[PDB]
């Protein structure tokens, strides 16, 4: 089943037009005989199933005398049916012409061949243009292009195999039937006159050039050499032919390459012509004094034995023929096994590649393939050293943006080392004007991240374009849910990554300072090389390329904050829904070891900076960026949500000297109780930082958050100490004066919880607080005691009522006396290991619990039937058995309501059905107290050995959170934090109606944040360099390459031997 | 060991590069004595 609609590119080359298909072959043709100039329509074409190939090849008969651009079309219409409209394009034409006949071959320098085709056709993605012969050179090239086509997935590389149809054999039979032959089976063994060799079943492609003769050789050579010189035109790729061997027709098809300037590579070494351009290379290009013996009359006995020419006329010809391939050192590459190598095949197939015409973009984009860059670094030495500085500063732009597409990021920091700039780099395509004043203020290199970014999203099944038609975002950047042309713009890429990292992040793209007028700083430079290796690293994170992100996370600045918002964002790209499918995960897997990768470094850095100076790393963590959206990096940190981060010491000494404020951190804890204590009489003797410095120095001094833990902390103790005196108390008739001070305390509080819901960070965030929710329950059932206590103060059975609640309160009130623990270093960890533990309790609950209602109602039943259903039944089942696991069991009292008057307490009973009551609780008391209650230890000691260094990670989160409340909360205690709550509203009336409010904020030094860049970039390649050198410092590594150290010995161990070996035949031949 | 190990075949390597130029002088000596 054929394809009803071919898509055929157009002259123009933009895009492709689906079209009948009938109508595109019409004009392809075949010819049935020699003298019919417009031969016949074409129907020998379509797929060909070939015996053991399941791949539907493609094969098309055109005439000799058709266009080769028809012919590449209908390789275009080939590959837009192979995969689509999306197709790799090529950058080489591979040829394999040469020894049609099987000849003698080495097996290690066709392995070197082999392995250096096959590592072309996976680096460049070349074509192939093979003889079409089922034995010979073309057949070893068939089995090297099935064996890279087995070895690599996805996009084949296309090998075409150029024969006649001259050689039919079933092609008649494809002529027969009607086109397109959709799966046509290509019988190979079918013998057909006059045909010899079976066709290229190795060959992804067939093309048949037809002239209508018969059992005529050589025919094609033009057609071959002219879809050669066509492909070579088409996608600007260089041509390149490979000869093994080789017979008559070798020699002339390199003439006709010679001649229209296509570089020829020899295998020599090989034979037969080969061996003859070999001999021609030694005598004619090589000077040294072992090819000095080759001459003309040697070459000629060389090409009487090789080509056997039968008349002298003939050997003439062959021996201009082999003079004029000969004749150009620059298009003949010869490559040997003994003269090479084995790994120098591919190097001598870019040899090739570059010794064509000076087009440095074309010679340095096709370097840039196989992971080989020795070739394009001496090549920029000789274009520094020859002067030529105009063309590489020409091209290193493009020759930038190709590395940078296809990930050789030795490429890309040999271009950036090669006195180029990376805000400097020019876009694909032209960039249209934007009615939006944002889009057009962007630069050009922003339009290649964008061209980047459109390349990105034109590979299919991306995650990219799936994230951006998930995002549900405007093209500008809001969130408001032409446009589709420009919706890869860097600043709507800006707003999805803030909008996945974090709630409300806006980072400062200062573009304005990439104009020439700011350009005479001494700084912009520097800071316009940021700002590129700052979008430039959110586009390698957002293709997740590792390396490419840590060389551009390398020269960039502010490392530790650009890690820390990689890792983040690599943490919720892995938990997107967009990026969540079938296929995606073992990408998300190597994402998030990648996000791991961010993770580590930044902390390691940190490390280095606490081994540099801890007062300037104090100074550096503090420091708010403004690329940020003017934040210290502790609240990046905290968007980061990374435990390993801020269980870190330096952080904790940070968080430690925010805790203490701008007082010095020699006091104890009763040193501040005892200046709290005491105020007027501790302050001038404190040591800290004429009435106007006491003034700021009490200031400083109540301004620390600290102090308002010790406030907070003795506001609540004095509540909970006042309100249990009111619960002891006896309650009047009327209303006593400390229920007034307990109302308008608690009126205060909840006013500060109003305060704490306004000025909220999220209302979900308000509720998941455990402590505002036992805050909630505190204000709620005040509320509902109040109202029980005034609805009737003169009735005591309200009081009691009222007072039976307000016990269930003061339960509630020193439960949420837990929260002033958590600044201690014993109390902390083992408060949130207590609230991990309740889950453990909570099963152990949910298991005694049956074996709790069984023995009760069977305990119930046992002690009194004959008895009617009551609550006292449920007072019988529940209570008594629940307290015999604690110790006091009721065995006397089970004694007193058993009836029994025995002196030995179970016997002379009324019933007999009474006694088993002690056997059941033999049974539950056993289970109880040494199954589940034995069980829970172990639960325990298994729960703290796994989550102690949880609890002590949590514990330092509640650090940085608490420092950050009680920062947040106002100075003074609760039963005046009405005044203060009064005077925050005045100032919040004054700003808003008579807007006279004003405040100053501090601005940090240029010269101060230039010493704490460099400082971090001090640290930064500090602490990269000695991860490198304890990288190399463990075994494994070590081992490794030790390991290729001898296997590289081996190597030239072998070549030792070799050389030694051809100095004993050498010795053996001279005497 | 491990660390000497590899820092006798890094030496075995100079070594193996010093008696590969004297292999390669000494087939050039042969080369043009004949
Ligand atoms: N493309 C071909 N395929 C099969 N047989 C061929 C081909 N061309 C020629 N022959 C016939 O096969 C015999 C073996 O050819 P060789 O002398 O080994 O090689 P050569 O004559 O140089 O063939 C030239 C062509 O063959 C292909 O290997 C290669 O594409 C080259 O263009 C020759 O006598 C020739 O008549
Ligand atoms: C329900 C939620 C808020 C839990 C809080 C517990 C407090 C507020 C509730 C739970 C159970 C309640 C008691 C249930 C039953 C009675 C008997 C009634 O004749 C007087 C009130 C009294 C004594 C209630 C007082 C308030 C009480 C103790
Ligand atoms: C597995 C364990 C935790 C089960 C929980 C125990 C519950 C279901 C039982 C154990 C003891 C019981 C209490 C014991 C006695 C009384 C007094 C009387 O006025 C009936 C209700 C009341 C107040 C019971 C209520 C339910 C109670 C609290
Ligand atoms: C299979 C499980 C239940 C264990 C077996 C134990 C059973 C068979 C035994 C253990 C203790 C026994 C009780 C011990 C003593 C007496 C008092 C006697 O005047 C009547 C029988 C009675 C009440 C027994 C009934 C059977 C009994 C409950
Ligand atoms: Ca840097
Ligand atoms: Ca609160």
């Amino acid at each position: 089943v054929a394809a009803k609609t071919l898509l055929i590119e157009n002259e123009d080359g933009k895009g492709s037009t689906r079209m009948e298909v009938q109508d595109f072959m019409k004009r392809f043709h075949m010819h049935a005989s020699e003298d019919d100039k417009t031969g016949s329509p074409s129907t020998a074409w379509g797929t060909l199933r070939f015996p053991t190939k399941e791949a539907t090849a493609p094969y098309l008969r055109l005439s000799v005398n058709d266009d080769p651009e028809d012919a590449l079309l209908f390789v275009k219409a080939m590959l837009a049916q192979k995969y689509g409209e999306t197709y790799d394009r090529p950058s080489l034409i591979l040829s394999v012409t040469g020894g049609a006949r099987n000849f003698t071959l080495p097996p290690r320098l066709e392995t070197a061949i082999a392995k250096g085709l096959r590592l072309a056709a996976q680096r460049t993605n070349a074509w192939v243009v093979t003889g079409g012969t089922n034995t010979g050179v073309m057949k070893l090239t068939g089995q090297i292009m099935e064996a890279l086509s087995k070895t690599q997935s996805h996009f084949i590389p296309p090998t075409i195999g150029i024969a006649t149809y001259g050689v039919i054999i079933g092609g008649d039979d494809m002529t027969r039937g009607e086109p397109p032959k959709i799966g046509l089976e290509y019988e190979m063994h079918k013998k057909d006159p006059p045909k010899t060799t079976p066709l290229d079943d190795n060959h992804n492609l067939f093309l048949l050039v037809d002239d209508g003769s018969t059992n005529k050789f050589g025919k094609e050579i033009k057609f071959r050499a002219a879809f050669e010189n066509a492909a070579g035109q088409a996608f600007a790729a260089p041509v390149v032919t490979i000869v093994v061997q080789g017979g008559p027709g070798t020699l002339g098809t390199a003439l006709q390459a010679v001649r229209q300037g296509t570089p020829i590579v020899v295998v020599d070494g090989s034979g037969l012509a080969a061996d003859v351009l070999a001999y021609a290379y030694n005598f004619m290009h090589n000077p040294l004094t072992r090819f000095k013996s080759y001459t003309i009359d040697d070459l000629r006995q060389k090409v009487a034995q090789t080509f056997n020419p039968k008349s002298s006329q003939q050997l003439t010809n062959l021996l201009d023929s082999a003079l004029e391939c000969v004749q150009d050192p620059n298009l003949v590459v010869v490559y040997s096994l003994q003269e090479s190598g084995i790994d120098e095949f591919d190097d001598c197939i870019l040899k090739a590649i570059f010794s064509s015409q000076g087009k440095l973009g074309n010679k340095l984009k096709q370097a840039m393939y196989f992971d080989q860059l020795d070739v394009a670094k001496r090549a920029l030495s000789e274009a520094s050293k020859n002067g030529q500085h105009n063309e590489i500063a020409a091209c290193i732009n493009d020759n930038l943006m190709a590395a940078m597409m296809h990930n050789k990021p030795h490429f890309v920091e040999l271009y950036l080392g090669f006195d180029a700039k990376i805000y400097e780099l020019k876009p694909s395509e032209e960039v249209a004007k934007t009615n939006i004043t944002a889009l057009d203020e962007l630069p050009s290199f922003a339009l290649a991240i964008e061209e980047l970014y459109k390349r990105e999203a034109k590979k299919p099944h991306s995650h990219v374009q799936r994230l951006v038609s998930l995002s549900n975002t405007d093209v500008l950047g809001r969130h408001y849910r032409l446009a589709n042309t420009r919706a890869y713009n860097v600043l709507r890429m800006d707003q999805i990554f803030a909008r996945l990292v974090s709630k409300d992040f806006s980072v400062n793209r200062d573009f304005t300072i990439y104009d020439s007028k700011y350009d005479k700083v001494p700084g912009i430079q520097f800071r316009r090389t940021a700002q590129a290796s700052h979008m430039l690293f959110l586009w390698a994170i957002c293709l997740d390329r590792f390396r490419m992100a840590r060389h551009f996370w390398l020269i960039g600045d502010q490392s530790i904050i650009n890690a820390l918002v990689a890792s983040r964002i690599l943490e919720r790209l892995s938990t997107h829904r967009a990026l969540q499918g079938p296929h995606l995960a073992e990408e998300r897997a190597k994402m998030q070891h990648n996000a791991k990768k961010f993770e580590e470094l930044a902390v390691g850095v940190l490390g280095e900076c606490h081994g540099s100076d801890s007062h300037m790393a104090s100074e550096m963590l503090h420091s708010k960026n403004d690329m940020f959206n003017k934040k210290n990096a502790i609240n990046i940190a905290y968007d980061a949500k990374s435990l390993a981060f801020l269980s870190h010491p330096a952080t904790q000494s940070v968080i430690n000297a925010d805790w203490y404020g701008h007082l010095k951190s020699v006091t104890s804890f009763w040193a501040v109780l005892f200046a709290f204590f005491f105020p007027f009489f501790v302050l001038p003797f404190i040591n800290f930082s004429g009435a106007h410095r006491l003034r700021r120095k009490f200031a400083k001094f109540y301004s620390a958050p600290y102090t308002r833990f010790i406030s907070d902390l003795l506001s609540h103790f004095v509540l909970c100490v006042v309100t249990s005196y009111f619960v002891l108390d006896k309650l009047e008739d009327t209303i006593s004066a400390i229920e007034w001070i307990l109302l308008v305390w608690f009126v205060a509080l909840l006013l500060e919880e109003l305060r704490q819901m306004i000025f909220c960070d999220g209302i979900a965030e308000y509720i998941s607080d455990t402590w505002n929710r036992l805050d909630l329950i505190m204000i709620t059932l005040f509320f509902v005691g109040f109202f029980t206590h005034a609805s009737d103060p003169s009735n005591q059975d309200s009081k009691v009522v009222s007072k039976g609640i307000h016990a269930f309160l003061v339960v509630v009130l020193w439960l949420r006396f837990m929260r002033y623990y958590a600044l201690s270093k014993n109390l902390g960890p083992k408060l949130i290991m207590m609230m991990e533990m309740m889950k453990d309790v909570s099963t152990f609950v949910f298991l005694l619990l049956i074996f709790l209602i069984g023995y009760g109602v069977a305990a119930q039943s046992l002690l009194s039937p004959d008895e009617d259903f009551s609550s006292r039944t449920f007072i019988g089942v529940l209570f008594r058995p629940y307290f015999q696991i604690y110790g006091e069991l009721f065995l006397d009292d089970l004694n007193s309501e058993a009836n029994c008057l025995g002196d030995t307490p179970f016997t002379e009973c009324s019933r007999e059905t009474v006694r088993m009551v002690p056997f059941f609780l033999a049974v539950y008391i056993l289970g109880s107290n040494v199954l589940l209650v034995n069980l829970l230890i172990a639960m325990f000691n298994d729960t703290y050995m796994k989550v102690q260094e949880a609890a002590e990670d949590l514990w330092r989160k509640q650090n940085y959170e608490l420092c950050a409340e009680y920062k947040d909360r106002p100075f003074l205690p609760a039963p005046f934090i009405l005044l203060a709550h009064v005077h925050m509203l005045f100032m919040r009336l004054l700003r808003l109606c008579g807007v006279h409010t004003q405040e100053h904020e501090k601005i940090q030094d240029d010269e101060t944040k230039r010493k704490i860049t460099t400082f971090e970039e001090l640290n930064t390649d500090k602490f990269l360099r000695r991860w490198e050198r304890e990288r190399q410092e463990m075994l494994e590594a070590r081992v490794k390459m030790t390991n290729d150290n001898v296997v590289q010995a081996m190597g030239m161990m072998d070549q030792l031997l070799e050389h030694m070996i051809s100095f004993r035949f050498s010795l053996d031949q001279q005497a």
